[PDB]
């Protein structure tokens, strides 16, 4: 059947039912306004409000029957309201279109979602900082080109992700403020000649103020694009977190062991511990980017004002949102269920001459042009490579072959533990510098 | 040769040369800080500053030869500097890596770029508001589903774009603030033991403060992602403006005629005026979306800290920025070179029955319920377009046949001029509301 | 709110991968049959397994089968069910197999089945388009460049454009299916096995062309998913253009097309507003199809060998893309059967625009004029007409002779949109006989009849 | 200071010659074929055709010598060439546009360009396949771990890992062949969108330019950019494969894996840390897969929602396709060079292998072949691996006595199945890592690629 095919193709209730709390809040505000403006009676208002709250209790109770033949969340709720309370229900359509209603509902849902995500992000930040604090003294390699470049403190590495998430949080805060303007009162696109008060409904629904352009009100989906992007950049942070942790849990790296409860394995190979949760965090970054491209492509090239294509805005946003929330929480649980392999890590450090840059710094302190200090440290490392020692084990006499500036104080700058203590610049991996940043984060996240 | 081929593939000068002004700025700051902290001499510093000024001047005069064999902008400048001033140039890279250098320069280039784009947008907002003021009384159909729905004022439609562009500006402003933290002094990834000062360079370069984490400073490209997405959303807006204007320019609409300076024609069919620029504006939103996806995919799943993949960050930001600036400026030129065909728009409006919703509002104000009001107007339009006429041509007698609430004042609410006059909600297309909004924008954009 | 509970909910795939049951069961039976043949299980094990899996297929088809999150995925749901049903022999089904080769085999089969279905749906739409074309076979509309009127074309020529697009689409679908039609089964976790399986037998049993040559490729490859997503996306593009065309044609400004009530919405106070929602949504649905492709491109990029758990994310987007494109195709075909063309509106709009100009130029060139002179003379004459308020065909031969003695009485069979269209003659042109030729080709190839 | 008109500001935005000049060779070939058909069909004189064909050859020679000044005020490649042609030969040049439009001209030119680019890419892919097969041949005996979830799963042969990438690239080559065939139809003679009533022969020009046939629909011929989309997609899939190769080799060149050392000619280093070898070229290969995805999204987004027939938006199809093609050629060629400049660290690889119980599965298969069901065989093997973990030993160090406490089926032939070298010897399924299997596959490839 044609109308049956088209019904199935155009219905949105299968997905848009999740807007129910926002829709009800939006309708209550609309009705309160209508009464205050003299377009309905107080009596009709009290009826609408009590009816809407009854339907809400019914949905919370999983006793509400959603219907395809009723199209969407708005008509499903309006039609049930009418069955419950009679004619007053029909008064909700006064000075209102689904165009402006859906925009209101969807912005309200986004606002609540953003709020939830910020709580989740702070939780992940805390989980990372608690892990940093648990391993504050542990030295690991820092990498460029996935080659060992310099020794860093494990907390400094973890604070990288904590700082990335702070930028994410900042985007979410800016996203929320930009979207917190009311489209309600725009009607189908042009506003109304009826005496509504859009300032009153804006305020009732916690919006900053009403949007100043009704065509903009019904045609705008920037708040969707911005939310999707914010989720995509957040997902990227977590994808790099995931790459990192899948590497650290490999045997080649050997740095991290996940608990049984966040890994899988083999009956016949009992040391194999697969970090499936973080591999899925990495992979789920893909869908979040996909969701963003959807709505970008959707909006491209569309004429004004309202077009049915905009119905396609919701499922990507719901997907993106669900996905990031999962990623954030899973990452936090993973952070709480890993331990570092101190002996394996400490064994691996000596062979990399990670203290070379600290030695070059020593020489630069003593007056040597940097390019000369690097050549000389280069040579010394080659000596250590052939002899199979560390720089720390070279004699002062050996160093004096290359320059007279070397003195006995040089040994305070050699070995990884001394190298780490010698970093001193703001934001560096130095012990006191990392200590300060940790204290800053403890205080900001209210950790105790 | 193997060396030939890897050189060509890894070379970045062919594109990163556009960073020259920022690279020189950053190097003057670093040199001044080195000198202040006793890591180089004042005479070294002075030689470096004059040398760099010389090189900048030579670039501006197109007399500087860029070299593939010098890899990138940083080494191209520093080898030239060495050839100009000798040994002092070689101390410039003390306590500095290309890692922290490039991220600093790119950040500065983005700050400059965002500032330029914000100026371009205000110019386009001005061009739109001026177009609106010139055509303040022109009524056109407002559309849903590309079907005529309500009568609206041309200025109200144009203000939709002005409002969209204002959310864009807000995004540029929020993006610039978040990016304005200094990575300089992170060195390769871990910071340094040399007594630099990161606060002093941050101050000299206009950054709010140093970034708090050295690994984050070298590893982060969020600022690229945020600017690319802001460009993309702006381009989405311009793509809709494009779509509208290709439509308006069509014979089928006949709403607008572009000047010959902004259109192509045909000697055999002299009435064919193609709006090539706006078609290109809509089409160029695609490249800006592609640029965003490039760099999202770039960052996805990369380990810490610096990887050579991050060299791919620059060409997409350059392409996106240049495209959007071109799209903003040609859209303003176009806005300044279009005329509306008032006689043709006027003759099309009557047969719509666009006054129908206004008549319905008239009845709701008289105390009719929503559905009843629609039922009545329903009937009235049949009795009307059965005689190929307009509602305002009906007699009061035939109106009172359908309901007694009709009175003589009803004619004040029929026809599109009256319909437009009767919209009264904030942000509506109503004559007074639109004048209020035009006054707001005239003040905000310092128009005279 | 336990970790095990949180991780279970995040890693479970049964909520979406249950749709592979048919192919999963078909694979497992081919597996068990090969095992028995090769002596790795008894024939009574095989018979016991085939019976059980049929019982389970019936239970699923009857909505009597309880899918379980604690059983993770389709593979483990089914096999745990098989164990509860037949006991010991079910346990032997895992012999010389991994979920790695198993999942790749199942998904390949599902994709081959999905592609066969899409091709049929495309033939349908092609048929609906050619039938609409034949029903409106003599109708003339403007052809557009830059959304400006360029030349007069036959509506059938325009609809055949979309039929030709869809024909390239069907072509990609066939090539895609051919490349994916190689068996991963028997790669095990990634390295293969030392057990005496026969990969040729299972490949043949499952309709695959031959076994894949590399065990590691077999578990790690998702190209078939990428290529099918891309092919859906390009089909989606074509339908988005169709969507945009028809949303314009149903505008009042164009006024070329009226959709039936069954494929439109409207307004009780504005009875002439007819919103073509299905086509707007077809247009809009092309976006999620592009998004699903980007998802899987980004998923695969930069991943090491061989199998990785990120690959679990390949399914939901392929399922979304496939369901979306099938709906887009089916609804377009339905809309093509529920539209009529507003003949008098079209005819009224045509003659202001001078679409016959190029035909008059072609007339002058055949009479010997150089092409540059011909375009200048016709531009001038169209100037005379714009001024006078007329069509070229209403000018007298005396007015044309003012501009060139070349014009003769025969010129009049070259003017007007009906004459214009009859005079196109290049292959693939909008010419009357050309479109007829092309319509015969599609009537033949799609087996269109009048009964 | 020269004050610019509006017309000048707009010309800068809409000019395409800055990028489309790279089509000159296709454009001149298309125009020559056009003129030849014109003369044959009587629409121009043979004298006029000869002048046109000679002027176009001269112009092509001037471009090849870098004596040709491209001009932004001539808009595009088509107009640059034809106005230059008019300046050279005068009036005959003006007959060139008889029965042709830029709409059908550009579509012909870009198809010719794309057909040549695919032909070049196929060659470059065969080269990379050969480089990979020779690296495999030179390292045929070397055993390395095979990973799932970046955890050691099984022992495999290095050649079998490299043949994964050869098999990938063979699918890529198939898509290029299929893509080229589908795009090899001539739009020429569609004119602006509707054809023409002049007596052209579209089959003649199609054959002259190596197309299979003229396209069956004039509107489709000027509106279609499927060939572009399909090429971009094919590039992007190829780029994903090269991104996995990049990821692999960056990991392998790490200290932690320590499997592979690149030559100095394909890596970068550090004077202070002379042992640090960065695989920058393979990092960039991985990175450049991104822009190839971006270029596909560009033209996908571009085509979405556009009405028929030709729109000016379509000029945005050239730059992505040029970028995509250049990038993928670079990634393929550099990958082939990197493959020819790596060596494997045989002692480093070998020292890691023996402690991961990589032989456990091969013991499980031994038990299945002796008649134990799958589930009991894994029970037994998990228990024996359990004893090795505790005793800090390998499986091949267990006694036949200890094993017989779990199951009678154990006999002395069990030790032919244990240890990493035996494990790899025991794989035997078609397409498996067994050495006889891989040998058969290498011979297939050596023959297929005509390696001598
Ligand atoms: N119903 C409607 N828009 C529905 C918005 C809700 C929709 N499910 C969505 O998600 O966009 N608009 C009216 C009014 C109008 O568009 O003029 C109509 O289609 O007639
Ligand atoms: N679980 C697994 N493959 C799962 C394939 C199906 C999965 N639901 C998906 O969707 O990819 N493989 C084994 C074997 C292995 O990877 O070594 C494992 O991870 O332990
Ligand atoms: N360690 C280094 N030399 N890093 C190189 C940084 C500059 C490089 N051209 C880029 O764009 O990222
Ligand atoms: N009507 C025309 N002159 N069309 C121009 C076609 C060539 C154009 N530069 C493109 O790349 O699409
Ligand atoms: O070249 C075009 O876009 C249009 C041609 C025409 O008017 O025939
Ligand atoms: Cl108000
Ligand atoms: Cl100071
Ligand atoms: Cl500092
Ligand atoms: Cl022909
Ligand atoms: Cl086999």
């Amino acid at each position: 059947s044609v109308t049956e095919k088209v019904e199935k193709f155009t219905e949105s209730i299968s997905f848009d039912k999740v807007l129910y709390k926002q829709d009800i809040m939006g309708s209550k505000a609309h009705a309160s306004m209508l009464a205050h403006q003299g377009l309905i009676t107080d009596s009709d208002k009290d009826s609408i409000l009590r009816g809407l709250d009854d339907i809400e209790r019914q949905i919370e109770a999983n006793k509400f029957e959603w219907r395809t033949d009723r199209e969407d969340v708005h008509m499903n709720i309006e039609a049930a309201l009418t069955d419950l309370i009679g004619e007053p229900a029909k008064k909700l359509h006064t000075a209102r279109s689904r165009n402006d209603q859906v925009a209101t509902d969807f912005r309200l849902w986004c606002r609540d979602a953003i709020d939830t995500i910020i709580v989740k992000i702070r939780n992940l930040q805390r989980a990372l900082v608690e892990l940093a604090l648990k391993n504050e003294a542990l030295i690991v390699p820092g990498y460029t080109h996935l080659q060992r470049a310099q020794p860093v403190l494990l907390p400094h590495v973890l604070l990288t992700f904590v700082e990335q998430l702070e930028r994410d949080a900042g985007r979410y805060v800016d996203c929320r403020a930009r979207l917190n303007f009311s489209p309600l009162g725009a009607c189908a696109l042009a506003g109304t000649g009826l005496p509504i008060d859009r300032f009153m409904t804006a305020n009732a629904l916690g919006f900053t103020e009403p949007m100043r352009n009704s065509i903009d009100a019904v045609s705008d989906r920037d708040f969707v694009l911005e939310f999707l992007y914010t989720n995509a950049n957040t997902g990227i942070h977590l994808s790099r977190l995931g790459e990192e942790w899948v590497l650290w849990a490999s045997e080649e790296f050997g740095f991290m062991t996940p608990s049984d409860s966040v890994s899988t394995g083999s009956s016949i190979m009992p040391q194999k511990k697969n970090p499936d949760p973080m591999e899925l965090v990495r992979g789920k970054s893909a869908r979040v980017i996909g969701d963003l491209v959807t709505v970008l492509t959707l909006c491209k090239g569309l004429p004004l004002a309202y077009n049915r294509d905009f119905q396609e805005d919701k499922e990507p946003m719901f997907d993106s949102t669900k996905t990031i929330m999962g990623m954030i929480d899973v990452s936090a649980e993973f952070a709480q269920n890993v331990t570092f392999n101190e002996d394996r890590i400490k064994k691996s450090l000596p062979a990399g001459h990670l203290d070379a840059t600290t030695l070059a710094d020593y020489l630069v302190k003593k007056g040597m042009p940097f390019r000369s200090s690097h050549d000389i440290v280069g040579k010394l490392v080659g000596v250590c490579v052939s002899k199979g020692c560390e720089l720390q084990n070279l004699s002062l006499e050996e160093m004096k072959k290359l320059s007279p500036v070397f003195e006995e104080d040089v040994f305070g700058f050699l070995g990884v533990e001394n190298s780490v203590n010698k970093f001193s610049s703001y934001g560096s991996t130095g012990s006191n510098c990392v200590a300060e940043q940790l204290g800053y984060w403890v205080n900001k996240l209210n950790i105790t």
